[PDB]
DNA sequence: CTTAAACTTAA
DNA sequence: TTTAAGTTTAAG
C-alpha cells in the first residue's frame, strides 16, 4: 500500500481493502473529505476531484503538485536533527501563523505535522495553528511519499470548499467516497451535518451517482443511511454503499 | 489528556 | 445593586 506524506486521522489502510471491495469503479473519484488522501493514493480512476475545508491543506495539495523539486528540497531543510527542540518548533510555528507567503506555510506546514504533538492540525478560532511541540526521537522526512503524491495528483484538481459543493461537481460519471468526521460513537461537524451528507448522498445515487460513506457503526448511523447497504468491517467500522439501480 | 482563561448566565 | 457557576475556547 502506498502512505500518505502527511500524518492525519482519517488513514484507513487496514479499512483500504475494504473500502476499495466496495468501491464501485468509475472515471473520476470525488472525494469531499480527502484529508490524508490514503484512499486516493491508492486507488485508479482515471481523474481525481479532492476537497477539503482545509485551506492549508488543498493549497499544500496544490504546491506539492505543482512545485514538487522545488517544494522537496525547501522542506527537507527543515528535517534536520537541530530542528528537533521545542524553542525551535514553537519559533516555526510562529513563523507560520505570521506568514502570507503560500509557499513557505507549505513548507512549514510539514514540519508542523510531524514535529508537532501526533500529527495533529489544531487552530484557534483566529486561524493560528496550535498544536504542542511532539517530543519525537527523529521525525520521518516522507520524501518517497511527496513525490509518489505528485506523481497522481497530475490526474487531480484539488477543492478547498465543504461537502455540498464538492458533491455538486459529480456527475454521470463519477464515484463519490465520502470519509466524514467520525459521528459519535456513545449515545466541529455537527449531527445536523452528518444527517444532510446522507441526504445528499439520497439526492446523487437517484441521478445515477454511487456513493460510499464510511464511518462508525451505531444506531444513529444506522439511521442515516438507513436507504444504503449496509456492510460491517472488522466499535466497528460500518461502510454505507448507495448503489444506482436500473 | 489536562488546566487555565475567556465569556455568559442567573438570581 | 454581584458573583459563583455554567459553558466555550486556548493550548501545553
Ligand atoms: N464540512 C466539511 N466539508 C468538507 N470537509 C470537511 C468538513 N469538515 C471537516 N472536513 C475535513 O474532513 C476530513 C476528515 S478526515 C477524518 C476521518 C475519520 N472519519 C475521522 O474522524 O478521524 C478532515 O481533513 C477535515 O478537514
Amino acid at each position: 500500500k502506498n502512505r500518505a506524506f502527511l500524518k492525519w486521522a482519517g488513514g484507513k489502510y487496514p479499512l483500504l481493502d475494504d473500502i476499495k471491495r466496495h468501491l464501485p469503479k468509475g472515471e473520476c473519484l470525488v472525494e469531499p473529505f480527502v484529508g490524508a488522501g490514503s484512499v486516493f493514493l491508492n486507488t485508479d480512476f482515471s481523474r481525481y476531484i479532492l476537497a477539503d475545508i482545509n485551506s492549508d491543506l488543498i493549497s499544500l495539495y496544490n504546491i506539492v503538485k505543482m512545485r514538487t523539486d522545488e517544494y522537496v528540497q525547501a522542506a527537507r531543510e527543515l528535517f534536520v536533527p537541530e530542528t528537533n527542540c521545542a524553542e525551535v518548533y514553537y519559533q516555526f510555528r510562529e513563523e507560520f501563523n505570521k506568514s502570507q507567503d503560500p509557499f513557505r506555510r507549505a513548507v512549514l506546514f510539514l514540519y508542523l505535522n510531524r514535529y508537532g504533538y501526533n500529527g495533529l492540525c489544531r487552530y484557534n478560532l483566529r486561524g493560528e495553528f496550535n498544536v504542542p511541540f511532539g517530543r519525537y526521537k527523529k521525525p520521518y522526512f516522507p520524501e518517497a511519499e511527496l513525490y509518489h503524491f505528485a506523481e497522481k495528483a497530475q490526474n487531480a484538481f484539488f477543492y478547498c470548499e465543504s461537502y455540498a459543493d464538492s458533491m455538486a461537481r459529480a456527475d454521470d460519471s463519477s464515484v463519490v467516497y465520502c470519509d466524514p468526521p467520525y459521528a459519535p460513537l456513545s449515545a466541529s461537524f455537527t449531527l445536523e451535518q452528518q444527517a444532510h451528507l446522507a441526504e445528499i448522498a439520497e439526492g446523487l445515487v437517484e441521478r445515477h451517482i454511487p456513493v460510499l460513506i464510511s464511518n462508525h457503526d451505531t444506531m444513529l448511523t444506522r439511521e442515516w443511511y438507513q436507504r444504503a447497504k449496509l456492510h460491517v468491517v472488522k466499535v466497528d467500522e460500518l461502510l454505507a454503499l448507495y448503489k444506482p439501480g436500473v
